């Protein structure tokens, strides 16, 4: 708190890793203070904390509307909308840190040549905070050994929505995951090299099989959803980005990586360590309660748009221009307050199908690996919990347009 950082520190920060609207940056330097730290960064595209329509949203919530900076915010909905939701146990909110405009600008240089090409391309830091987050590395085990091996899962939306307010046109949707379908459209774009074979519904379905089959096809296509760490260092998927299929060569390295962690001979360490994430993952049933919460989308972006624009009070362009009669009109007859309910419980739901898990291993919750004769300790946590702009609602409502449309066409080549 009193730490105000400057010029200097920024030689203190390694690149760690980055999303869309933040940078992550590990500490290297010798400082007490800040040992086992990573320091999180809002970014601003190339191209005041909240909108008129946003204070009216969330006044539910006082503390979070007089949040003095996107700092604060970000700090307050985690503590006072996402815990009630998740629970403590695994979910830190960080704490505050003041920064020099300087400081942002020196690691904002520093760290350029660690990021993908096209991450520069669309953002950097926004150098008018003067404010950052503090948490805890949770690629290291605990605050204050041995070698600690850390995976982090992007899981995406784990359900289907149903049909009430999607039209027979788009009726895939209820049949086939967005993050399936998502792909198709990823790849027209050049984002990804491959289509993945992860299946979220895999991965949430609470079956232990299904779980441990989500686990090898995040290792074989591991794209922004999979990542490995050694200590805090990357040795599986990509920084700050996206990263292609696993080759022969990476398999090399990874499973190379893993001697003197895993116990196995020889190349089958591999097996004996996604065995042990599926292991930590349907064990600990931390998934659950993370479905819960994205399934606070209840209706299904076509159906919440609606209520989006009685929230704004604007006429429905969906419902206008679009054929009468096939007016959305129950939605349009709801009371403002489950209006803005909905669309409420919609943001939320965007945070948890957006979020990561950090699961921390080491050698002695625990996992009794059989087929290694191994006893390891895990601890979990959710990571990426961004509150998400109420605006959005529109562009959501136009990719999700876009993502059926393309889905469909495909298909159509039968
Ligand atoms: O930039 P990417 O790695 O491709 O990931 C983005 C990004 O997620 P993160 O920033 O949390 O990594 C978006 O979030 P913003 O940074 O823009 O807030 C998120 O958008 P929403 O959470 O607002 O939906 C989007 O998710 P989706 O594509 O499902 O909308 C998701 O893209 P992918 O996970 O598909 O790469
Ligand atoms: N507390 C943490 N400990 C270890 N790694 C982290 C931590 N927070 C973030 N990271 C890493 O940095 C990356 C970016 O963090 P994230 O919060 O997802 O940024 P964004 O908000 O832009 O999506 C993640 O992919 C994750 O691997
Ligand atoms: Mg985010
Ligand atoms: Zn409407």
């Amino acid at each position: 708190m009193e730490m105000i950082l400057e010029e200097k520190d920024a030689s203190d920060w390694i690149y760690r890793g980055e999303g869309g609207a933040n940078l992550v940056l590990a500490y290297a330097g010798s400082s007490p203070l800040f040992v086992g730290k990573v320091i999180r960064i809002q970014k601003a595209r190339r191209n005041s904390v909240l909108t008129s329509d946003e204070q009216h949203l969330w006044r539910e919530n006082n503390e979070l509307i007089s949040s003095p900076n996107k700092e604060v915010l970000e700090q307050r909905y985690v503590q006072n909308v996402i815990i009630p939701l998740l629970g403590p146990k695994h979910v830190d909110a960080g704490v505050r840190v003041s920064v020099s405009k300087e400081f942002l600008e020196c690691v904002d240089k520093k760290v350029t040549k660690q990021r993908p090409l096209w991450r520069v391309n669309a953002a950097n830091v926004d150098t008018s905070h003067d404010s950052a987050l503090i948490l805890n590395d949770h690629s290291l085990f605990s605050q204050g050994g041995g070698d600690c091996i850390s995976v982090e899962i992007k899981p995406k939306c784990g359900f289907l929505p149903t049909s009430r307010f999607i039209g027979k046109e788009n009726m895939l949707k209820t049949s086939v995951s967005r993050f399936k379908m998502h792909q198709l459209l990823k790849l027209e774009y050049i984002e990804i090299s491959e289509e993945s074979e992860y299946d979220p519904l895999d991965l949430f379905s609470g079956s232990k099989e299904r779980v441990l089959e989500a686990i090898k096809a995040l290792y074989s296509t591991p794209q922004n959803n999979f990542r490995v760490f050694l200590n805090g260092s990357l040795i599986l998927g990509g920084s700050g980005e996206s990263t292609g299929r696993t080759s022969p060569e990476i398999g090399y390295a990874f499973e190379d990586a893993l001697k003197g962690f895993i116990q196995s001979e020889d190349g089958h360490r591999t097996e004996c360590f996604l065995q042990l994430v599926s292991d930590a993952v349907y064990g600990s049933g931390v998934l659950d309660r993370l479905l819960e919460i994205q399934k606070l989308d209840k209706l299904d972006i076509e159906g919440a748009i609606h209520c989006y624009y009685d929230i704004i009070n604007q006429p429905c362009p969906i419902c206008r221009e679009g054929r009468p009669l096939e007016a959305e009109l129950s939605l349009h007859a709801l009371p403002l307050d489950e209006s803005l309910k909905i669309v409420k419980e919609y943001l939320i739901a965007a945070t948890a199908k957006d979020c990561s898990i950090m699961i921390s291993f080491q050698s002695r919750d625990y996992v009794s690996l059989k087929p290694t004769n191994q006893t390891f300790d895990y601890k979990v946590h959710f990571i990426d919990l961004s509150l998400k702009p109420l605006k959005r609602m529109e562009s959501y409502y136009k990719l999700d347009k876009k993502i059926i449309s393309f889905y469909n066409r495909k298909q159509k080549a039968e």
